[PDB]
C-alpha cells in the first residue's frame, strides 16, 4: 500500500512534468559553441568493448592523461587496473553497473556498485530497467535506481535511459525518476543499443533535470562537431571512445 | 604458486586440444537429421530485449507451453515472473549472468547467479571474459567461470564464448578452459555481438569438448532448416527468439 502510494505520487509527478513540456517547451540551444578545452574538460574517454585487453586499458587512460579528459570509462572488471594506471592524476574512473541491458536484478545492480566503489570507480553509469519503464511500473524502476544511489551514497551514479528504445512520455518519465531517486545525471544512451544521442534528446532531458543535475550524452559522438553539438544543448559530459579524434579534429577545424 | 602454475598447466592443456586439431580434426556431420521433435526439445525460447515487458515474458512462456519447448531464456530480472508462469509445467527457466559483454568482475558474477538460482533459475548462460582470453590470461578466465561453476553447483552453467570476437586458436582456449572449470555447456553467441552460431563453430566446439559436455547454437537462427543444421553439426540445444516460427515451419514443410 506504500509502494502503490508511491507508485502513484510517481505517476503524478510524471503527469505534471508532461503537461509542462507539452505547454512550455521549446527545442533551442543552452549555450553558444564550445571550446577545445570545454570540450577535453566534459570528456569521459571510454572503452567498454567486451574484447577490450589489460593493455587497451592502458592506453586509454595513457590518453586521458596526454590529453586530459575528465575522467576514463571502463568495464567493472577494469576498473582497479584503470585506478593503478591513474593513480596521482584527478583523471577520474568510471564504470557502468547493470550494462548495458539493465535488466538485471536490483540487488545485483546494487552488488555489483558497491564492488565497483571498492575497486576505486569515482562514477557509476547505470543502465534504466527499460522494459519496466515501458510497462509504466514506476515504482520498480524507482527503486532499481534507488537502490543503487542508496548503496554508493556520495558518489556519482549517472542513470542511462536509453533513448532509443523510448518514447518521449517514456524519456520524460525516466528523467523525472532518475532525478526523485537522487541520481546525479541522466545519460542518454550505451551505444549497445539501436541509436545514440540526438541534440532534442540532449535538450529536452537536460529542460526536465534542470541545471541541479547533469545530462551525458553517448552513443554515435565520433567527431568535435558532435561533441560541440551535444554540449551546446545541454550536455554536462559526453560519454565517447574517440576522444583523440575529437581533440585533433577540433585543433585542426577549429584551433 | 597456485596462479602462476594453474596459468602454466591450462596454456599446455591448450596447446595439446590446438594439436590435436590440427593434427585430426574434419568438419562433417555427428547425425544425419533432426525432426520437429528433437528441435522443440533442443529450442530455449528466448527473450533477452532490454525493452522486454512483463507481458511479453508472459507470452514467451505461453509459447514455451503451447510448443513444448525444453526452456525459455529471459534476463535476470524475470526470472521469477518466468517461474511463476510456467509452475506446474517441467520448462526450464534459463537465465544470463555477466551478459552480453563478460566484463564484469567475477563476484558480481557469480553474485549474479546465486541470485538468479534463489529467484528460481534452473540454468545460468554465463559470458567469458572475452579481451581476458584475447589477452592470454588464462587463469584469470578459469576461475571466472570456476567461481560461477562452483557458486551455482547442482545447476548447470554454460558459457558464452562469442565466436564472433574470436579466432580459432581462442575457440579451442575458451572451450578448454570451460571444460577446465566444470562447466556443462559451452555457447556459441550472445546475440549482442557482430555475429552469431556457423556450423563450423558448433562442430569445431563439439569436437573439442567432446560427449559428456553440450554445445548450445545462438544468435541467428530464425528458421527450422537453421535448426536442423546446427542439430546435425553437433549442437545439444538451440537459444533462439524464433522458436514458434521455427516449429510452424517445419510442421509445415515436413509435418
Amino acid at each position: 500500500k506504500i509502494h502503490h502510494h508511491h507508485h502513484h505520487m510517481i505517476e503524478y509527478r510524471i503527469e505534471e512534468a508532461v503537461a509542462k513540456y507539452r505547454e512550455f517547451y521549446e527545442f533551442k540551444p543552452v549555450r553558444e559553441s564550445a571550446g577545445i578545452e570545454d570540450v577535453k574538460s566534459a570528456i569521459e574517454h571510454t572503452n567498454l568493448k567486451p574484447f577490450a585487453t589489460p593493455d587497451d586499458i592502458k592506453k586509454l587512460c595513457l590518453e586521458a592523461r596526454e590529453n586530459r579528459f575528465h575522467g576514463v570509462c571502463v568495464n567493472p572488471c577494469y576498473v582497479k587496473l584503470a585506478r593503478e594506471e591513474l593513480e596521482g592524476t584527478d583523471v577520474k574512473v568510471v564504470t557502468v553497473v547493470g550494462f548495458p541491458l539493465g535488466a538485471n536484478e536490483t540487488r545485483t545492480k546494487a552488488h555489483e556498485a558497491i564492488f565497483a566503489v571498492e575497486s576505486g570507480a569515482d562514477e557509476i553509469d547505470m543502465v534504466i530497467n527499460v522494459g519496466m519503464l515501458k510497462a509504466k511500473e514506476w515504482e520498480y524502476v524507482y527503486e532499481d535506481i534507488r537502490s543503487v544511489v542508496e548503496s554508493v551514497k556520495g558518489k556519482v551514479v549517472k542513470v542511462i535511459i536509453e533513448t532509443c528504445y523510448l518514447d518521449t512520455e517514456e524519456k520524460i518519465a525516466a528523467c523525472v525518476i532518475s532525478k526523485l531517486a537522487g541520481a546525479h545525471f541522466v545519460k542518454t544512451s550505451t551505444g549497445f543499443g539501436t541509436g545514440g544521442a540526438t541534440a532534442e534528446d540532449v535538450h529536452l532531458m537536460k529542460w526536465i533535470v534542470g541545471d541541479e543535475m547533469g545530462v551525458k550524452a553517448s552513443g554515435g559522438i565520433r567527431t568535435f562537431e558532435d561533441a560541440v553539438k551535444m554540449i551546446m544543448y545541454g550536455a554536462d559530459r559526453i560519454g565517447t571512445s574517440s576522444g583523440v579524434k575529437i581533440v585533433q579534429g577540433g585543433e585542426e577545424r577549429y584551433g
